[PDB]
């Protein structure tokens, strides 16, 4: 209800090196699917890919597949059934 869950970069830590986008299939104001994944990032170290595993919403995109995120902050806000993972 109005509410909606935020993906924030997770591989690095708080500290060193940040990641890019490797994929992205979504865009601002989209809607993902259990096959439309959002963003995919990967690292040297290990690789990364968000899936969605349920239709939702997405309102704002700032990273692209050339940005680069951060961890500690949200990147994009998506609405999706309660899951663990951010909750």
């Amino acid at each position: 209800m109005g509410q909606v869950v935020q993906f924030k970069l997770s591989d690095i830590g708080e500290g060193i090196r940040e990641v890019t986008v490797k994929e992205w299939y979504v865009k601002e104001g989209d809607t993902v699917s259990q096959f439309d994944s959002i963003c995919e990032v990967q690292s040297d170290k290990a690789s990364v890919t968000i899936t969605s595993r349920y239709d939702g919403v997405i309102k704002k995109l700032y990273y692209n597949l050339d940005d680069i995120a951060y961890v500690g902050k949200p990147l994009v806000d998506i609405e999706t059934e309660a899951l663990k993972d951010l909750e």
